[PDB]
């Protein structure tokens, strides 16, 4: 009939790490079987690479700097949603779907509609790399979703597995802070990206150059070797190949009654981690690909399959993810919602509506430091401005997808960085963007010793 819809949603996880992507083979069987069936986007940006601001933004359906939540800060520096915003669940909810979530929450408001129940951490020890609070909750949460999903009681309905890991990559780089001798593994040891080392120091914006003041993991990587960081990438895989077999449950509770089939399941990620590309572990900052370019995978009753990955659009799911669910259901969506269904290149029709450019915000994460950036994602080109030292960024994603040569300081590119700085204007005034009277609140401490990740001397900005 009407169709159900079961949205896997998981902190950290990359294109890189999904073999859908075709890049690692091995991590996630089970999603990748999921993607085979149906369809996945290879352009696919969040509007911030944080948290709460990605889940307020997504499930509401918006910007971050419309939500007001621009960090993981709490009221009153951010701003939960009211009540009288729409809301992926209360549009659902409204319509008679019974709409359920599990696992972490982390929204501000923005699950408002949804019925949430909390995971209880279930610990269990793990014999090659540390697990925490993360990897325990996903143990509650997947015994939560395979207990609804085993027996539904009732249909149509709408529900959210919202996984920690592979955030537990956190813990280990807590474990493993600074100089150090890793923790031997049995695995093979993944092999450093391309694009890990910076080039040029000098050509990067000063808040991408001083993240090891600013980001306490960034800190505690800092002055990691080589074999430092290829330790970090198994980890990160170990986590990965975790929450994947959770994922497989999941799917094998769906798909024990009848309600299964006539299921829609996406499977997304609220931002990626940096893997080591550009010296960066997690996400802070900036707005390489890594992590603002996220997995993004739909199957089910009335989606084509699509062997090769959609790569003729721009997407961005923060916006779409919250119209393109809506459309499938039947459901109209508020006039003033920004995103554009994707229903249309689902069924296997043309896609009429797109988005002409896509982009991501910074703020602060704990406003410790407050360094607002924005990225616009165009066809061609990924521009990048931050308000401390109007840096800019300019990055060719056909030639130079690893974004290992920043283009905006050459004379041959400045037309294509006019006309990126003109999307920005657009995006600004179309939006309501007060990015241009925004205050930098960035501590002369933080940018003390020379530009760059491995010079970095000191606590930083814990203190204070
Ligand atoms: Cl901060
Ligand atoms: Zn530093």
């Amino acid at each position: 009939e009407k169709p159900n819809f079961l949205i896997i949603q998981c902190d950290h996880l990359t294109q890189r790490v999904v073999g859908a992507y075709g890049q690692t083979q091995g991590c996630t069987l089970p999603i990748d079987e999921v993607a085979s069936r149906g369809v996945i986007f290879s352009n696919a940006y969040v509007g911030c690479p944080l948290s709460q601001p990605s889940r307020a933004a997504l499930w509401s359906g918006m910007m971050p700097h419309q939500t007001n939540v621009r960090s993981n800060s709490s009221e009153p520096v951010n701003t939960r949603l009211p009540e009288n915003v729409p809301t992926l669940g209360s549009l659902f909810s409204e319509s008679g779907y019974e709409a359920v979530h599990f696992g972490k929450t982390h929204d501000m408001g923005s699950l408002r509609g949804f019925k949430h129940k909390e995971p209880v951490a279930k610990p269990f020890t793990d014999p090659e790399f540390p697990v925490n609070n993360d990897s325990f909750l996903d143990v509650g949460t997947c015994e939560d979703a395979v207990a609804y999903l085993s027996n539904p009681p009732k249909e149509p309905f709408i529900c959210i597995a919202d996984f920690q890991n592979p955030h537990n990559i956190c813990g280990f780089i807590g474990e493993n802070a600074g100089v150090h001798t890793d923790r031997p593994i049995s695995g093979p040891l993944p092999e450093l990206p391309d694009n890990f080392d910076v080039e040029d120091w000098s050509n990067i914006p000063t808040p991408v150059q001083y993240i090891c003041c600013s980001h306490r993991r960034m800190t505690q990587a800092a002055h990691w070797n080589e074999e430092n960081y290829r330790h970090y990438i198994a980890a990160f895989q170990h986590y990965t190949k975790m929450v994947s077999k959770q994922v497989d449950s999941v799917l094998k509770a769906l798909y024990s009654t009848p309600a299964g089939r006539n299921t829609i399941v996406v499977i997304m990620a609220d931002h990626g981690d940096g893997m080591a590309s550009h010296r960066m572990v997690t996400k802070h900052i900036s707005f390489y690909d890594e992590m603002t370019n996220v997995p993004f995978i739909f199957a089910g009753p009335g989606i084509k399959q699509q062997k090769k990955p959609v790569d003729h659009l721009l997407t961005q799911p923060t916006l779409d993810l919250l119209p393109t669910l809506c459309d499938l259901a039947g459901i109209a969506v508020p006039a003033e919602k920004a995103g554009i269904s994707l229903a249309p290149t689902l069924r296997g029709e043309k896609q009429k509506k797109s988005h002409p450019y896509v982009v991501s915000e910074w703020h602060s994460e704990y406003e410790y430091v407050t360094t607002p950036g924005r990225m616009v994602r165009g066809p061609r080109y990924k521009y990048t401005h931050y308000l401390e030292g109007n840096g800019e960024e300019l990055y060719d994603m056909k030639k130079d997808p690893g974004e290992r040569k920043n283009l905006a300081k050459d004379p041959k590119y400045s037309k294509i960085l006019a006309e990126h700085r003109a999307l920005l204007d657009d995006y600004i005034t179309r939006s309501k963007d007060d990015y241009r009277s925004l205050k930098v609140d960035a501590d002369p401490r933080c940018r003390n010793h020379t530009p760059g990740y491995p010079s970095h001397e000191g606590p930083g900005a814990r203190e204070i």
